């Protein structure tokens, strides 16, 4: 029961913070098990995984099944496409992590300012493919364009032409109809960082 106890302890410690119940089952032939007392294990965190087990003169490829139970983010109330994920409509549920659909959110902090891309039903695990970050800037919104660099500062008002989250690109129509583009910041401003532009900016003032 040596290898089974060692693998159980190894995956339990590796899964600290993800799971409080880790069960390991060997799927490969016991004839290909490491011979040494303390094999070095190395490596997907759970489910059907391959583990390399090294001993002096051995490099075993073990196939194991890892059952890991812990918390994951699930839908707690109906959420419409475009609906904000809140503490009223998404919660932590306890379940078999190894049976979850791909890219299920495990940490409730990952869903802060998230918005649903789909109509979601209660009990559904929240997957990264079902959600997006909220729009800090929305199409048609009055925004501030801030350009800085080479002893120059420009502050101008415009209308956001597209929806954009923080750190995403936003095109902005200036009052004349000229379109500029920059990065959305936490304040909903559009940031531009400035070779001929600093020369062009000064030339515009002439
Ligand atoms: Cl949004």
């Amino acid at each position: 029961q040596d290898i089974n106890a060692q693998l159980t302890t190894w995956f339990s410690q590796r899964l600290a913070g993800f799971s409080d119940e880790v069960v390991v089952t060997l799927r490969s032939s016991p004839n290909l098990l490491p011979s040494c007392e303390q094999p070095a294990f190395s490596m997907k965190l759970w489910g059907n995984v391959n583990v390399v087990a090294r001993c002096a003169n051995e490099k075993r490829y073990l196939q194991v099944n890892v059952q890991a139970t812990g918390n994951y983010v699930a839908v707690a109330a109906p959420i419409a496409r475009g609906g904000k994920l809140t503490p009223a409509n998404v919660t932590l549920k306890r379940g078999r992590l190894d049976q979850l659909p791909p890219r299920t959110v495990l940490d409730i902090r990952q869903i802060q300012d998230a918005v649903s891309l789909r109509d979601l039903a209660p009990g559904q695990p929240v997957q990264l493919t079902m959600i997006r970050q909220a729009w800090r800037v929305k199409a048609g919104q009055r925004v501030q364009v801030i350009a800085n660099g080479e002893g120059f500062s420009v502050n101008a008002e415009g209308q956001a032409m597209n929806n954009a989250a923080v750190a995403q690109n936003a095109r902005v129509r200036m009052t004349s109809g000229q379109i500029v583009s920059g990065t959305v910041d936490s304040d909903g401003n559009i940031l531009i960082n400035l070779s001929s532009s600093v020369d062009k900016l000064a030339a515009a003032l002439e």
